[PDB]
């Protein structure tokens, strides 16, 4: 019986039960946390992974808090580099957690973890079977399993190659779905997990999930040193999971959208496979398997199955007062998508679509702040579909006109909505075939020994 | 009592019960798998085949994972070539599965399978009664039964001849129905199994099941180096079963659409017969029987019986922005097809047909992402049927006009829908009478012995 | 079982239960206090913090009344400076409370607190483990935990650095949400807590929560020595919690809106993190963690998650008779915000929106004095949204015009409402990376010893 820190009258509790049928998920709410659904999912995902791999196997745990791996009956060589600000408090809490159980419980190798902690304190560069101060790259502890839990600022092929050359044949990546970033949206929601993200460029928008703006009156033209001339997605993105914030790279998010098959080609070549094994409303687990040698061939295609609807639409907002249009993505519940099928046979207005969506939502099925952007999206889609039906072509025929040369061109129709309905698949041409592949200080090193 | 890993409140569970009446199918859901229906069907199909062939018989298992044939009381010479990326992990899991049962169970010849595996490890080119690294062609183990389970990238007559000259008299082929590829559709759905497939050319469509596109605004003519002038189905196709992807050849898919009778003519001639014995909403089992000698005569006709409706219609979508039309196939539930009979007596609009289909779907009978393409298909069909009734001809009379020569020509009417209703049969002129008919590396060969 | 001094038939009692699920909150009303909800929250917050940190730890308590920390089983070095007017009576009540328990209870170190009180009386400049007359800066008692409970007239980074250089690694700040002051509103409400605040400049308004005006008849122009020409938020603000008043600095309120990560850079550098762990309708607890050294990097972004709606709108009121417009903020219950989703698809009038809000309020969900300003706000927002939809732009395009130079300018649209819906996030660019960092008299010193 897995216990999840969520309210008993929570609708997510049912979806979570559907995502983990091998467990008896029971609500036991201890904290009023604002991203409780996300922690619930990641907790049940670690449970699944443990139940799935064989014991007596050692598990690297990248970017991890050792404290959350302290009462576990499994060899966790927690690779914990002191890079960000989240890490010294993680290490201090791991120390204060071993000390609170040094002479209480003896089914975990508590004293062995204390000894390895003090060994890595006496030597900052050493490697002990349960703890490491190196990065996932510079670590030297061989293992069979690697686990990436909510770690996105990582280049996937470099990190996976560096685990592969250390004997890791199985990696698990738990995190938010990378599909909204393969579509190059400017902003987006993972509404079930209270998560909103935006490009750094649209943080002064008015009506996306993650923004903040001012009252202005519509004054004279604010001067700029730069001409914009083009509002396009840039690398820097901000995620807010509840009220927790993190910056992230689009390049590193996209690196984790891996094809079904890829090849890691260095001094040691590996043939790797990525599958999505858990998928709940935007949050996924990817099981990656690495094998030595070059086997098979790569198409270079990554596929996303859609259990609920995925929308990416064009919205018009004001960023710092200036009215612009950019793309926005969200997840729509499958039952809402099913109940809109009949409405979407006609051209519907965003206002009628909004009142219909509000009727279908009754307790709410989807979050209401995303209903307008969804309504308008459905309205554009139903419109574009009608324009396809009216401008019907001949079967097997393209009306391409010439470029005064050996070149030909065609009209592109305007697409304001990508609507991926429940039970469809997204397929993207991503890269397979990859070839190219000391941060502590004293006052904390002193502090750790003060607890042991 | 066969146990299937599907939710107990699944409608597929009833159709599956209808497809396997000799079993007592019970839902026991362990995984939230996104193609659970497909694995359920293929599992019950292997059960059927085992209950159907006599024991003490040896069974070749083409393209197979030996791990899924390890707890079975039947002689499976699992021919397992290390061709694709799926194979090294299949072999590693077979090794890690024998080791987890080496001294547990003794009703299976566990230790004999261990000895045969490590004999094929000591010799990569040898043949042992339970394991093989050769292809289905280059294998040398004589058998009575062959089994192709989800094995499509094979030329059927070459493979069947190579099993026949080794004494195989009975082959079973489990897989998706090959009828949509005899019709040359560009894209298609097997909706009950969450499966969508597309030609490589239309992967940037917008509103098929397996596609992905961008937001654009309808900009200037994108330049091409090639003139298209013709959008026609090419050999390369992509299947997505849930989120699992595979490339497939149209030629090799079509090779498995076999006629009722065909002749394999080499040094040893065989008279072969193909029948469909299980058929559930797009997924089939073909029982093939091979007999030495030339017997009877071949018509060259393959027949598909339709328990539910089969649609192939012309849709207009945009591929990479360019509006085109191509053919799309799907399966419609028989009860939906039956309830549309009265509507389809009139000319109906796609919009009215869509609202009627949504009414008939209530819990849904068919998946909703296919309702628009089905609605439009039905409306074309009802329209074309009316145009047949108005342009009635004389009985036994063709109005063919002359070509200034000894040739004559006639008008072809436009056909935008092929609708094969429940209890009708498709018949295609296919080929009978066929005449023309070392992949391991060290680091994995080492790894296998590390588990024995 | 935590007991709260609020009426048993109070709706707040349920929200409070949701904010502290680890407790069994029971109403036990002793006082008819006009800010009972606020004291209930701050009481449950102190309980949470005690249950959360380890005992045997010493705990600074900034700006605190020692009397409210007298029956607690935890080392509270209550730093109590005699700065404001409430502090002599706080000290006298702490003395009169120790005297009423000197020979009653012995689980608290009562006589030790009496001895330390008399030690700080014998020496005004000394430091004893339970009492201090210094400011939070000039105190010299090292600790592990600091607690700021309803302490706003403090510069946050200076105070946190001064606790950090004394060994404090964990700080808790309990107080009203600082988000309305990051938005620079002129006046505002925290309605659940009966709290209204205003800029000193609009205290003579007519229809904000915290104002007072006269009857006039609309006489001749009142003369001013100053031209106003601009009504903008100034530093001085007045809060009224029930009937309790305090002046506040906008700068010091804004200093406590801390980013997720910041750096305190002095002689001793620290890497600090701020998270909101409790959040009920405008009242928050921020857990701050300080670590020695410079770790990671700072974005400079502070995020506010919105469980209920946050409005900032422009109102037109009369201040001292003169009709002006300024910004006003408030919190709208999430259920009211959800039930307005369908209404806000159209352009609605403030009058129709007001009658709809009065309908939705039935016992009231929100306080009624804020319904008109909310109604106005909603109607402006729904209007502005329509103007976004009609003036739709091209995707990724800004129409900026030139300034006869290398500069370009754009139109700003008028924004009269910032509406942050339930489950959205505010994100503000605040400062990380901080580098720049005897009040008693005799007649009371005499009085304190008279009680011991
Ligand atoms: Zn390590
Ligand atoms: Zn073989
Ligand atoms: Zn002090």
């Amino acid at each position: 019986p897995v216990y999840v820190d969520i309210d008993a009258d929570s609708a997510f509790l049912k979806a979570l039960q559907r995502a983990y049928p091998m467990f008896e998920v029971e609500p036991r709410q201890v904290t009023p946390n604002d991203h409780a659904n996300a922690r619930a999912f990641s907790h049940l995902a670690i449970k699944l992974i443990e139940q799935e791999i064989d014991p007596d196997s050692t598990i690297l745990d990248i970017g991890s808090a050792p404290a959350r791996r302290m009462m576990s009956d499994r060899k966790y060589h927690c690779v914990c580099p002191m890079r960000s600000a989240e890490d010294p408090e993680r290490l201090a809490n791991y120390a204060r957690k071993l000390a609170s159980a040094a002479g209480k419980v003896l089914d975990r190798n508590i004293s062995g973890k204390i000894g390895d902690l003090q060994a890595v304190m006496a030597v900052p560069d050493t490697e002990t079977p349960t703890f490491c101060l190196h990065t996932d790259v510079s670590c030297r502890q061989r293992a069979d399993v690697a686990i990436y839990q909510d770690v996105y600022a990582v280049h996937a092929p470099t990190s996976l190659y560096h685990q592969a050359i250390k004997g890791v044949r199985l990696a698990y990546w738990v995190g938010f779905d990378t599909t909204p970033f393969m579509y190059n949206a400017m902003a987006g929601a993972y509404p079930s997990y209270s998560t909103n993200w935006a490009d750094e460029q649209v943080l002064k928008a008015k009506n996306i999930g993650l923004c903040s703006t001012d009252l202005t009156e519509g004054r004279r033209g604010k001067l700029s040193i730069m001409r914009g001339k083009k509002l396009e997605p840039c690398d820097r993105v901000l995620f807010s999971v509840g009220s927790t914030l993190y910056p992230e790279s689009r390049k590193l998010l996209k690196s984790w959208h891996l094809p079904s098959v890829f090849h890691l080609k260095g001094k040691l070549s590996f043939t790797c496979r990525c599958d999505t094994v858990v998928s709940c409303e935007g949050y996924v687990v990817k099981r990656i398997t690495m094998s030595p040698g070059l086997y098979g061939k790569t198409t270079g295609y990554a596929v996303t199955h859609h259990a609920d609807g995925f929308l990416m639409c064009k919205t018009t907002d004001t960023v710092d007062g200036e009215r612009v249009s950019f793309s926005v993505c969200t997840y729509v519940p499958a039952t809402i998508c099913d109940q809109m099928t009949g409405i979407l046979a006609t051209e519907v207005t965003p206002e009628d679509a909004q009142k219909l969506l509000v009727g279908l939502n009754q307790t709410n099925t989807m979050k209401n702040y995303m209903i307008p952007v969804v309504a308008q999206a459905f309205s554009k889609w139903a419109k574009e579909c009608r324009k396809d039906m009216e401008d019907e072509k001949l079967l097997g025929v393209r009306e391409r006109t010439l470029t005064c040369c050996c070149l030909w061109a065609f009209k592109k129709q305007k697409t304001h909505t990508v609507y991926k309905r429940p039970d469809t698949q997204s397929i993207q041409k991503v890269q397979a075939e990859f070839d190219s592949f000391s941060g502590l200080s004293i006052p904390l090193r002193t502090r750790i020994k003060w607890l042991l």
